[PDB]
C-alpha cells in the first residue's frame, strides 16, 4: 500500500499490552502475506500432495489460535463480490476498465485460446477458491468473519472506528486512511515486532488532517491513481499540503480526484456482522486440514484441542 512508513509515528507494542483486545483482520492482506512468507526453504509455498498451495490455511488456522492463546479475538474481514464491489459512493466511474476501453473486437484466433489459458493467474496464487477455503475453515474453527460490501479495509476501518474492535490488523497503513483509528502491523508476520499506529498521533504529530493525509496518498499513489502525481513523494506532497496549494493542485493533476476522495471518505460498509466466537468443529478441521490437505494429524489435533479450550473459556 502506500509507502508512509518512514514518515509518520509509530511505536512498538508488545503482545502482552495487546491482550484483551478485539481486532478486524484485514482478510486479503492476511492472505497474501502468509503465501508470501509461509514456503519452504526453496521459497516454494506450502502444498498438499495434490499439489494445491496450503500456505493459507496454514496462516488462517495456526496464526488466529496464536492470537487467541494471548487473548486477542479477532474476527476475519473479507472483500466483497468481485462482480460487483460499487460502495456506497463508489459507482459514477470504474471499479475496473469494464464501461470504459476493455476492447471489445472477434480475436478468437489462437492468441484467444493461449489467452483463454490467460485469465486465471493474474489472479495470483489466491483464488476465489482458496479465498473460499479460508473462509470455510473459519467457520470450522468457530471464527467470526464478515464479507464487506467492497474493500475489506473499509469495513475494518468503519469497524473500529464504531468501537467493535480496537484496530485493524495489517502489514498496510491504508486503513488510516478511511479513519481507521489504529493498525497494527507484524501480526500476521512476526519478522519484527507488532507496530502500533494510532491516527490522532500521526495527525497531531505532522500537524495536518485526514483529508491532508488522504491527499499525500493521492500525491504518492493509490491503488486508484498508481504511481500518484509526477515525481512527488512524501515531503514534497506535505510540503504542498503544509502551504495550503495541495487541494488546486490535486485537482489539476488528478482526474476524479473528488471520486478518489469519497472513495476513502464515504466507502460502502456493513453493520450485519457478529464479533461472537463459536466452539470449533474439530472433526470438520481434522478433514480439511489433515485429510484433504495433508497437515501433520498431531501437530492439528493438539491445536483443535487448545482453539476449542480456549473459546469455551472465552463462552
Ligand atoms: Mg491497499
Ligand atoms: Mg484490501
Amino acid at each position: 500500500g502506500v509507502q508512509f512508513g518512514d514518515f509518520i509515528p509509530k511505536n512498538i507494542i508488545s503482545f502482552e499490552d495487546l491482550k484483551g483486545k478485539k481486532v478486524a483482520i484485514d482478510g486479503m492482506n492476511a492472505l497474501y502475506q502468509f503465501l508470501t512468507s509461509i514456503r519452504l526453504r526453496d521459497g516454494s509455498p506450502l502444498r498438499n500432495r495434490k499439489g494445491e498451495i496450503t500456505s493459507a490455511y496454514n496462516g488462517v488456522f495456526y496464526k488466529t489460535i496464536h492470537l487467541l492463546e494471548n487473548d486477542i479475538t479477532p474476527i476475519w474481514v473479507f472483500d466483497g463480490e468481485p462482480p460487483k464491489l460499487k460502495e456506497k459512493t463508489r459507482k459514477v466511474r470504474r471499479e475496473m476498465k469494464e464501461k470504459a476501453e476493455l476492447k471489445m473486437k472477434e480475436a478468437i484466433k489462437k492468441e484467444d485460446f493461449e489467452e483463454a489459458a490467460k485469465y486465471a493467474k493474474r489472479v495470483s496464487y489466491l483464488t476465489p477458491k482458496m479465498v473460499e477455503n479460508c473462509k470455510y475453515l473459519l467457520s470450522l474453527m468457530g471464527i467470526p468473519y464478515v464479507e464487506a460490501p467492497s474493500e475489506g479495509e473499509a469495513q475494518a476501518s468503519y469497524m473500529a472506528k464504531k468501537g467493535d474492535v480496537w484496530a485493524v490488523v495489517s502489514q498496510d497503513y491504508d486503513a488510516l486512511l478511511y479513519g481507521a483509528p489504529r493498525v497494527v502491523r507484524n501480526l500476521t508476520t512476526t519478522k519484527e515486532m507488532p507496530e502500533l499506529i494510532e491516527l490522532n498521533e500521526v495527525l497531531e504529530d505532522l500537524r495536518i488532517s485526514l483529508d491532508d493525509l488522504i491527499d499525500i496518498a493521492i500525491f504518492m499513489g493509490t491503488d486508484y491513481n498508481p504511481g500518484g502525481v509526477k515525481g512527488i513523494g512524501f515531503k514534497r506532497a506535505y510540503e504542498l499540503v503544509r502551504s495550503g496549494v495541495a487541494k488546486d493542485v490535486l485537482k489539476k493533476e488528478v482526474e476524479y480526484y473528488d471520486e478518489i476522495k469519497r472513495i476513502f471518505k464515504e466507502p460502502k460498509v456493513t453493520d450485519n456482522y457478529s464479533l461472537s466466537l463459536k466452539l470449533p468443529d474439530k472433526e470438520g478441521i481434522i478433514k480439511f486440514l489433515v485429510d484433504e490437505n495433508d497437515f501433520n494429524y498431531d501437530r492439528v489435533k493438539k491445536h483443535v484441542d487448545k482453539l476449542y479450550n480456549l473459546i469455551a473459556n472465552k463462552t
